[PDB]
């Protein structure tokens, strides 16, 4: 009803008035306003996991960059996810890449990036959350999780030190953290993702996030590349182990640029993220996981707008999934028709839940 609405008249309307950027911005303050209508649709029991320390009510979360800020984290409970995920923030505040940044591939529902971790930085985003720190204690509870999505500055001498900054200010707000070492956008960011680098840089963050007292004592996540070769990946899956890493994001946007596209603007320098996308990151997925004996809970993430998207990556390996592109193009009512069609299909296929299904394509 809603989708139909969405998709075929209000969200193309809105794209043909606005540039990205500016409809992204329209987008966070409607959504933070809570002016979308609370979905209807009621998260049945077999879409619940129990997974990196807490409850999640479905599986079905909104991707970092959406709320780079903290600006909309209720608003985005209301639309139906089952947990949020608000950055990158950086250390410091920072505008940014120069305009433009953003960039619609209509025909190939995607989406190329240049923001270059855009941030309102630390200070301001503690604040935010700590203004409603009890109210999300309670929606963790309730299951609803929040994660918080690290960056660095630009101008950082120290890599290893931006993000443990970002763990003492906002690991104690988190639900869990996200090491974010795959941006495409700064410069040296992805060689982060090196075994030594990683290793370092990693060790680092655990023994900051290990020093926060135990209630306010995240999970930490890595958010991975779609673009890794497969030393690159072996080494990943060898440090995460050896390390305790809690979970892994698979994946960030691609720099690659799959044959086919359509859009006029396939040639902008930036992340590609939407459905072609989407089939790179379910491999990603299904190749993590089984370097890490599934016993490394994988967030799956990359072009998923439909039911049979999101049980790919989870049958793949993924516990939870994400979305993005996909809010741009269907709106708020995607959220509902990725759960309800995933529980349909759930039960298509036999599986009792969500928690059924994850890794089901390795056994
Ligand atoms: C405009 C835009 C901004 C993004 N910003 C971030 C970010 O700040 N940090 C991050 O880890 N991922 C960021 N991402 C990546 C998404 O979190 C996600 O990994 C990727 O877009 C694939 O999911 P999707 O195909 O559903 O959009 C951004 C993606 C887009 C499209
Ligand atoms: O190109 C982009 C884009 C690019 C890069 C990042 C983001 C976006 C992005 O958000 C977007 C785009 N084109 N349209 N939207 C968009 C616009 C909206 F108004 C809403 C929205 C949210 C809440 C409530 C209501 C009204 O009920 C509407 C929405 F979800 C998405
Ligand atoms: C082998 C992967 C090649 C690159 C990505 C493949 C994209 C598959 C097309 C499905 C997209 C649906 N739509 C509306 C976006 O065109
Ligand atoms: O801020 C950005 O440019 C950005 C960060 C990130 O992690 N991924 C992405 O596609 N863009």
């Amino acid at each position: 009803g809603d989708e139909r609405f969405y998709a075929e008249h209000l969200m193309p309307t809105l794209q043909g008035l606005l540039d990205p950027e500016s409809a992204h911005r329209l987008a966070v303050r409607f959504t933070s306003l809570g002016l979308l209508p609370r979905a209807r649709f009621q998260d049945s029991d077999m879409l619940e996991v129990r997974v990196l320390g807490h409850k999640f009510r479905n599986p079905v979360g909104i991707a970092a960059g959406f709320d780079k800020h903290g600006e909309a984290v209720d608003g985005l409970y209301k639309m139906g996810f089952g947990f949020v995920e608000i950055g990158s923030v950086t250390p410091k505040p920072q505008e940014g890449n120069p305009r433009p940044r953003v960039f619609r591939l209509p025909e190939d529902q995607a989406v190329i990036n240049r923001y270059g971790f855009n941030s309102h930085g630390l200070s301001v985003v503690e604040h935010r959350l700590r203004a409603r720190q009890q109210k999300q204690a309670k929606l963790t509870e309730d299951g609803l999780p929040l994660g918080v999505n690290l960056g660095k500055n630009k101008t950082s001498v120290d890599a290893a030190e931006d993000y443990a900054e970002g763990v003492r200010v906002l690991g104690p707000l988190a639900d869990y953290l996200v090491v974010n070492v795959s941006s495409p956008n700064t410069a040296g960011l992805r060689s982060l993702q090196g075994k030594a680098e990683l290793r370092r840089l990693l060790t680092k963050v655990l023994q900051e996030r290990d020093g926060l007292r135990r209630v306010h004592r995240p999970a930490v996540l890595v958010k991975i590349a779609p673009d890794l070769t497969s030393q690159d990946k072996e080494d990943i899956a060898s440090v995460v182990k050896e390390l305790g890493i809690d979970g892994l994001i698979v994946t960030n946007t691609t720099v690659s640029r799959p044959a086919g596209l359509q859009g006029a603007l396939r040639s902008e320098t930036g992340g590609l993220s939407g459905k072609p996308l989407r089939d790179l990151s379910t491999q990603t997925i299904r190749e993590m996981y089984a370097l890490t004996q599934g016993r490394v809970p994988i967030i799956g993430v990359g072009g998923v707008s439909s039911g049979q998207d999101a049980l790919e990556k989870i049958r793949a390996g993924a516990s939870l999934v994400q979305l993005y592109t996909a809010l741009t193009f269907w709106g708020p009512p995607v959220v509902g028709k990725v759960k309800r069609e995933l529980e349909a299909l759930l039960k298509e296929q036999g599986f009792g839940g969500v928690t059924d299904a994850i890794g089901a394509d390795h056994r």
